[PDB]
């Protein structure tokens, strides 16, 4: 029950479902989520994935209480992942949003990076993909302040493709997924795969640097 | 008559002129267009190029009926190319727009990538330059859906620098070209050349990957 | 008196102060400014730097009258620099703005690149960072025309994070700086340092090309 | 008969067999060779490929008589290709050797790049992979002179891993292939695939530049 | 006693000392070794580090019996590390050798990569640094065969700078370290740091790809 | 007389001629040398350049007595430069050798990097091109020790293509130049230009980092 899954017309929707913990990613939820992404890749009945959260929060981040060296786990996918951001997407949860190919946001969406507030460095690509998707200045402002970015500003900045009234969110994400499903899937997958290969070639160096920064930070922190 | 050309105050305007075929790029029009770009480069009376289409469409893409391994042909230019997008710019036509240094759009402009609809992969840089100029999420949404991007959204996303009423389009493009012509041309050409060299260094890897993806797609398609 | 400095709650504000020369960067002001940035880095009482100009101009650029091979001098910093753009930021002054981590603009702000007007090529990163922060098309339009970009367009394009009424400018910059100061400084500095390392890895090739273009331009200019 | 093929203990040996035309790559031989590489990839009974030529020449290059825009065709492989160089490997034939993962040479081997002699630019990666595998100075010396590199110098320069007496060549290549076959194939293929991905990330930009240089050369040549 | 350490004339020598386990890197030895490298960096009495092993083996690799996700731990150093390779350097031990700035080898030295034999992928940079330091062909031959590279071939290939009689090894390494100590240390450290920054910029993308390949391999292996 | 020049059969030979100062590069000699390279590029009677020194030294480096911020000046050339290394090539002189496309060495040749001995960091590409042309380990050994590399080791390492008896040096360089002159010059220049563009794309980031390291070193040195 901590992860819901639904397959409908070649679209798999994955719903983070720990609303009482604001969909925080416990170890168990991590295992289920990343496992579900991998299963979607290998499932020949799935063309598109939608990820979302049970209201009122998209994902508050990692369950820090429960836990640190937090390795990246988002798998190589050849199928598009649409993030239907229904609420706050914070830190590790902002990183889940940044992994998506396409984002659509409820008016209730908001985005924040609290890594520096809580004294952790990112290891799931925030430091590469946030400046890539909202611009250097805004990424730096977000990360260093830990302030919320509204849905409207996220749209202005290019973080999301659309903002809809809250109750239309999953419909809006399904409509985009249906447009994709209706196109030539050999071409969709080949073109997405290529886009990922073009992007990876540009992000790889950064992701390594991010990893090494996090490691150095953790190690120096063990001067205590 | 399939390509019009006009030189006025050191600005060469090239107009795709097959309006009845929505300015689709036949083999002949390709030869004329790319040939004209090359001639503009070597013509010492030209500082700036404007490309546009006969109404109501900018360019509907390659003439697919007539035709496939479609090699890139846009030449090395040291002079700025302004695209005056007067209508729909689709697929290969969106790639012509993405090659321009600067875009200005009529309110009647719209942009779409139908490669995945029609079962072709891009070979004129769409997969590199679309995410570069409208952002990763929007590029992926466009490519995988094949949906139109409006003139206003194109402006919001950074695809175009300006949107004007339809009848002001060529005037708006000429005004920008005149501002350029009025500056130090040695500096204009040296600075543009450098901008192109800086950009090429970042896009080259991607363009190769795009080419290889297209090739692999074509070859696997010859499992039929 | 040509550079003012003030330290307050772990924020150092540096004010270019030659308003009668529109804060043009003379040799002396360059020495003071870059020297002050370096001192801020080594000063353990400073977490954040704000740069601004005495009204009504942010910085009109280098003092060209007084002067050319103008080497880059902005030092390696591990602390964030917020640019509080109070007025026109032109050419070398636009480059000072482009060096900042975060920009906030008065409604009175405007941005222009007159390098090509005045027959100089950039050597302080404009040709790398302008397309990075406002997009390729707009950067090329700005550089080749030398036209002003308004505060509102700068906000739309992602050049600045915010635009405020003129009298609120320094308050708005101090509020952002205070949010940063209130977070874990070990994390702030480590994350910023990493962001800079990720970015430098992407800009280095471009900056070298910019330098070489400027050099070739200067050398060919000595065919006179 | 223009391409021989043999499968033995999970090793596929492909022999260019037009010895009377010094194994020149006609259109037909190209189709057969590249087709055979692709079939080896998909053949689950093959772990390793050896390529070689019927004596006394490895490959004299493309059949130029018969033919120009010569697109690259070496496919994505996840299996190692050992080149057993039995004689001269010239121009397009040197490029076939440079595509191999591992080279072993007969004492009778020699290598030359005659592209500049014959007025053609490379399109099968010579200009990237020759400096990569023999060093910048030697690559430039080879390409600009068109002089032969001996087997012994090829060994000194790192172009080949070993040089054997002529009659031991295929035995030496089979021994290496047998060592590979005897290791964990899941690991062999995963590690090779990774090596290729690491290398491609470094060569892609170069290969694009090579392609564009060749194109510009061909186009300017059509000023005649 | 599992790691020996000695400081003499501003040179710290670290000796792996589990000769009965062929200096295999247990968890404890890993902690001691990487900890010692970090301490050398911060120790103001040390200019140069020499790493070596108790005879007859340099390092047989990780203690696999004892153990898998084996994260990289070699720290950022601004001081040169000379590897005095006294015997076999295998797999993880070859990676320790590949991390060194400079290698000198006993005649008794040999090098092998058994990752593919033992069904593991590298995570300490072998897949980036082996082709960098011995050339693509030889790296691929080594990795896929798991065959030993002799001291003499290692010298021919550029893996080591020198090969000495066994009893002269540490003297030869101390002589090089003494030459370094005798030069301007501010310059030595600044130049080394720069060399590392130049190299890291080229290896980072590869190291990320290596990490991701290893992860994917481990995850697929958990289909069992 | 400080620079000799000779044109013979489309080969321009430039001889550094301050043998009493071991061909040290004074300001005047720098101006003449770099000026001569530029003139060779524009001279339509020249296909190839040979650089050499009056015996017994190739180039001892910059005239340090006479002088520091030493900017790079080697121009963009589309014609090959062969370095005929007749004696010691030290520091700035090793950098002149590293700029050449092809090197041939007298038995009397030797190479050294004394930057760290004399407390200077390189600004003419040593820190990029030395590891590129002799391998990382040997470059680091050379730079940090300041020890001489013999002609024979230079040949083993790939720094030079050939080593000849002293009296045959210029004949050997002329023979290579004659082979180049005898090939299709349109192809020679196009292929060389491409090789330079492929290489520049890989070295640019490094050269920027080198420049920034040198600058930081000079600036910190002004803590005195
Ligand atoms: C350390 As994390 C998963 O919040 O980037
Ligand atoms: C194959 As096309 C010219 O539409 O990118
Ligand atoms: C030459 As400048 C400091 O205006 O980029
Ligand atoms: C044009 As060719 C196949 O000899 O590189
Ligand atoms: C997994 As390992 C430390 O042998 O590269
Ligand atoms: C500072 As220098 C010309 O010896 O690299
Ligand atoms: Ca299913
Ligand atoms: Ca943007
Ligand atoms: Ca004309
Ligand atoms: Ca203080
Ligand atoms: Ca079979
Ligand atoms: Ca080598
Ligand atoms: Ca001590
Ligand atoms: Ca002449």
């Amino acid at each position: 029950e901590i992860l819901l899954s639904n397959t409908e017309e070649r679209v798999r929707t994955l719903t983070l479902n720990r609303p009482q913990a604001r969909n925080a990613l416990s170890a168990a939820l991590r295992d289920r989520f990343f496992g579900a992404l991998a299963d979607a890749e290998t499932d020949d009945d799935v063309d598109v994935v939608i990820i979302t959260g049970a209201d009122p929060v998209f994902c508050a981040g990692l369950d820090l209480k429960e836990l640190p060296d937090i390795s990246p786990r988002w798998p190589a996918l050849t199928k598009p992942v649409i993030g239907a951001i229904n609420g706050a997407a914070v830190t590790g949860g902002l990183e889940l949003a940044l992994y998506c190919d396409i984002l659509i946001a409820s008016e209730n969406a908001r985005f924040a990076d609290t890594h520096a507030r809580v004294g952790l460095l990112p290891t799931w690509g925030l430091s590469v993909r946030l400046p890539q998707k909202v611009g250097i200045g805004l990424a730096r402002r977000m990360s260093l302040t830990g302030d919320y970015l509204s849905a409207a500003d996220a749209l202005r900045a290019g973080l999301v493709t659309e903002v809809v009234p809250h109750d239309q969110l999953l419909g809006a994400a399904r409509a985009v997924a249906a447009s994709i499903v209706g196109n030539n899937q050999n071409a969709v997958r080949a073109l997405l795969t290529s886009y990922h290969r073009i992007d990876d070639a540009q992000t790889s160096a950064g992701l390594w640097q991010e990893a090494m920064a996090a490691r150095q930070f953790r190690t120096s922190g063990d001067d205590i």
